[PDB]
DNA sequence: GAAAAGAAGCTTTGCTTAATAATCCATATGGTTATAATGGGAGCTGTCACGGATGCAGG
């Protein structure tokens, strides 16, 4: 799970925003009410240091309220559940007949 | 509970078309012409009433 995700980002996050970032990746532009609020784990500062990660990272921006990940992030989510295939969902990860097409 | 049937999701493929090699052609530029060749032309012609600025002149 965030194994694929602070493996996938090289180590640079821990696990409060990796699973914050699942949270922000997961519903588009919402509030860090919200993110507090599935996680009551953490604190607020303790969220907002979090966000202060990813938006210092420039990962995670604002749109006036919003609240969203960039495409490297999402390339980060997409490696992510690639080796989540790889490892977790092998047969999902497959291939079906293909068309040559023409033969003389 | 079977079985045709139609979509999801891959591929090709004949056609197009935009990028780019090739070529040719307008265009500029300059040169170069060795007898001699010596002051233009429409100007309107039938306003006109005022008016102010020159303009000239004698006391």
């Amino acid at each position: 799970k965030v194994t694929y995700i602070i493996k996938a980002s090289n180590d640079v996050l821990n696990e409060k925003t990796a699973t914050i970032l699942i949270t922000i990746a997961k519903k588009d532009f919402i509030t860090a009410a919200e993110v507090r609020e599935v996680h009551p784990d953490l604190g607020n500062a303790v969220v907002n240091s979090n966000i202060g990660v990813l938006i210092k990272k420039g990962l995670v921006e604002k749109s006036g309220d919003g609240l969203i990940i960039t495409g490297e992030a999402q390339d980060i989510i997409s490696n992510a559940a690639t080796l989540y295939a790889q490892e977790n969902a092998p047969e999902l990860l497959k291939k079906r007949a293909t068309r040559k097409a023409r033969e003389i």
